[PDB]
């Protein structure tokens, strides 16, 4: 297995369509041994990490509760084993409020959302390392997931600007990261079908960014020099897995894109 | 001169070292009306401001009070007169807490801290476009300060990820400005030696901070084709009033980096 | 006038609707005094530029001709006069056979063809710097002109690894020219319909090219803030007068985007 | 092993030294089959690819010579097996004459020379990709050898812009090997101890050159977050096998840093 014997935290799972479920599936098929984090409705990520092909212990983050965080080595050392670190970390952790994402005009987003939602989507990716580096192994990975925030888009608004933020954030948590022998990057994918994208779609936030959306799908397949499908997280948890994996040692502070290389291409 | 008869409103002056001072120097002396906004010290921003070359009226303006800016554009007119806009805006606002800049550990920034930093460092240039594109004529221009974030770097921590934050305002900024036919853009400056930059490296910061902005300094004049003089702060504010002049035209989202060719340079 | 008392050379008319005639009308409204330079047709070239408002020596330069470069320097003191020296250059010449760019497969570019195309659109660029670098005064200014290639698109083939490639040059041309206390930059423009583009959009290279290029004008004006004229060069001759001024004094090594901020935005 | 029955051409091996010997052992090491090919010294290479883990036949191949190119496919088929194509690439070739790269001004470079290391470093990548991409199977990967162009740098002078273009030309190639469920990418190693880099260091080229890369291999590891030993190919080769492998399946037209993160780090 690609990643045989290696001990990896996934945070981010709230559905079996959350990127974080496919990434936990492949890492498993892969031989890992996961603790799982959730935030919220913990009765149900549990039902739904009871689907993944392994058991693995579940523990409560919520990445704005400053106890939770300083507990989470402890609490994470207790379901691994005293004596055992992690050899991976994956940061799948989003959130902005729609007053600063989808149809709300980008001057009218209150900064108490902004700073919400750039809080748990780009800070967070620097307190998860703060509290886990602590209990990581020498050669271990730390990955983040992405949205490419280069160029700004409809709709995405301050989601972009977090994601800007994030990149940075990675880049500084590589400085740190390497002092333990461990490396960080970001994986930034197409975009990919969850509940949410698929309610827009279907017409949730009006005509217009259902249009939006679908345009944004359209392009990024007819770009792609191979094609994307939004359907599939497959290629996305695969790529999460390479990083975690041994074979990219050398790469850190890093953004690897699983987007079908649509960001190569301009039409 | 450059700007003839254009209307600029100006933002940033605390001190005649600050670059929002130059920046104000040079557009009067190319013929720009200028409306100046300051925070906190309006009594010691006058005395600074009577030192420009020509009268120019004072606003109070604290980018994180609401009221402020509901007012603002009011407030400007009045100044200008009723029928009047302005044709350029100059954001020259930064601010990061110690805990998020200089010699904290970057891990050790509270979040309440960063948010604060930017708050006034990035979404204040959305605030300020916000309240400013209804009074502003065709052919205008935004005009915010920037220090290229796209890599880390000792010390800045926080900050830099604010400035990263800013750029992908900027992109969505101009999205706003061109349905009024205005241009937004950044100007990345090489380091200057304001008050505070001349405190470090005089040890403010303790021995350590003071080399590492030495090392800078030296290595970006090395790097800089043309060389880089940290004591002039000229050439950054005529490329400021070089964006706010009709000569870059088809300009827009975008960052003009007036920085000596530095970072067009690895060694 | 923005570049009063200036002397500048200019490359690369052709015909009244190339790049260089409008940069150069623009140069002699702004007060700047012109050296013209052209290749093959010349009495094609003195006609066309009789139309410019102003009287300017005509030298002929072919970039492959090792003798039109080694006697340049001379040839333009020569016109001149000795004791002048020259303010500005503008490289505005582009070539790459129809083997390396339109409707032939990008594999079926003899390298041949390729190399011509290289040695005209990127190492004259070098070339000129070397031959001109001599001759110019401190102060002075080098200007290219760019199309984004950052990323692959259709048709354009080969001549975006041109342009990749003078883009390398520049930031190499910038390291020379410093020493002269001379910068270099590029224009990177959006489309603009020369007799050869609206040729191809009416149909010269086939239905699948012109439906081509049409989208790409299309999606331009519609990714740009400030939209984007393709009819319209005065744009850009604008931003190339910018550069070649003293108004953006710190800038090297660099690329000035002149593309309505289309590269900017997704979509 | 992460390439158990893959069929992956390898070419660029000259000495034990070379990064293309490292990614031969390491892909045979995870089960790759390869083929090799060399360049003009066949009983030497012969001699040197005899010390790999594993037989492989090794065939002529000059990237200048039409006719090698021409009946390349024919010979790997033979070499393989009728029925069977590979699944990877590797172009690991590289050549500028000292002319171009070292201690000769930039300026002095003849375009003969210049554009006979852009053939060899650029143009061949995609000679190779159009040879070779009728015999690969869908889900395979071509991957390029790239040194980060993007800024310049003192001494690497034309090579520089001939890895610009190798970068243009991988995002072209990325767009004919989609049409074969094929990936194309770079990966863009730190500096590597090869017996030419070791002979500069040694002094070969002066004085001067051995204190550049010195210079430059002390900064490379000072910046990189977790160190980079210039001494050490294998982080590299492995970054190649994994693009080889089915790990980054949604990685096209794309650079894969194998740097340290050095590039991600100003200072
Ligand atoms: N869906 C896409 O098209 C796409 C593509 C690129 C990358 N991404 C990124 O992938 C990541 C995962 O998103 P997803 O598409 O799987 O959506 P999702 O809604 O399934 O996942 C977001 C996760 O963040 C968690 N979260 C929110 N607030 C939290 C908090 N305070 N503490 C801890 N966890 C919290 C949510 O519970 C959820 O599990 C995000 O970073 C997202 O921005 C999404
Ligand atoms: N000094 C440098 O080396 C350098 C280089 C690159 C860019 N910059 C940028 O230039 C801009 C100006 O900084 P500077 O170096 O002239 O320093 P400065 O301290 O003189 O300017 C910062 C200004 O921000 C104002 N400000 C802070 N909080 C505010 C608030 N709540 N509301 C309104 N205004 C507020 C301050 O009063 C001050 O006038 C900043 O964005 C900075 O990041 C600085
Ligand atoms: N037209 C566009 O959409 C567009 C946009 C971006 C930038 N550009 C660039 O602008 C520049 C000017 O192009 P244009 O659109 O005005 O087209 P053009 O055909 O009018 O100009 C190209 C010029 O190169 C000259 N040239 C060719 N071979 C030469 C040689 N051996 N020696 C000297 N001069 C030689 C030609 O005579 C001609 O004057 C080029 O570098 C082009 O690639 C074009
Ligand atoms: N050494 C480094 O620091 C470094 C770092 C970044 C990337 N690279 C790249 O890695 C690749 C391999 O270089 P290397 O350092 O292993 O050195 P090397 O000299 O061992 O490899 C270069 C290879 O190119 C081959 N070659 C030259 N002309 C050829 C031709 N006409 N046809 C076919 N093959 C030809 C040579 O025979 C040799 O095998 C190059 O692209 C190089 O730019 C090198
Ligand atoms: O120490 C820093 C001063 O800048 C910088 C910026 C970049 C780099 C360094 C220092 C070291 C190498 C890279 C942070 N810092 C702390 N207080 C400050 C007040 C004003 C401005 C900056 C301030
Ligand atoms: O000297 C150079 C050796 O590389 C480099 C690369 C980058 C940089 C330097 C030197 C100095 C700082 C930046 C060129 N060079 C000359 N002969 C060579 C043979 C093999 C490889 C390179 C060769």
């Amino acid at each position: 297995g690609l990643l045989d014997g290696k001990r990896i935290l996934v945070s981010g799972i709230i559905t079996d369509s959350s990127i974080a479920f496919h990434i936990a599936r492949v890492a498993q098929e892969q031989g890992a041994q996961l603790v799982l984090t959730g935030f919220d409705r913990l009765r149900l990520i549990q039902r739904i990490t009871d689907r993944l092909p392994a058991k693995a212990p579940l523990l409560e983050l919520d990445v704005q509760n400053e106890e939770h965080l300083a507990s989470l080595a402890g609490r994470v050392t207790e379901a691994i084993g005293a004596g055992n670190k992690l050899d991976g970390v994956v940061h799948s952790i989003g959130f902005m409020p729609q007053t600063g994402m989808g149809i709300n005009p980008f001057f009218d987003a209150p900064y108490a959302d902004v700073s919400k939602g750039i809080h748990i989507s780009a800070y967070s990716y620097a307190s998860m390392a703060k509290a886990l580096l602590p209990i990581m192994n020498p050669g271990g990975s730390i990955v983040g997931m992405d949205f490419d925030p280069s160029r700004a888009m409809p709709a995405y608004n301050w989601m972009t600007v977090a994601k800007s933020a994030l990149e940075s954030v990675n880049r500084f948590v590589a400085r740190e990261a390497g002092k333990y022998g461990v490396r960080s990057n970001l994986v930034a994918a197409g975009p990919i079908r969850t509940l949410a994208m698929s309610a827009i779609v279907g017409g949730a936030l009006g005509e217009e960014a259902g249009a939006q959306i679908q345009l944004l799908e359209e392009g990024w397949d007819q770009r792609a020099p191979i094609g994307w499908n939004m359907k599939d997280a497959t290629p996305v948890a695969k790529t999460v897995c390479a990083l975690l994996s041994d074979w990219l040692p050398a790469t850190t502070g890093d953004i690897i894109y699983a987007d079908g290389g649509a960001h190569t291409q301009l039409l």
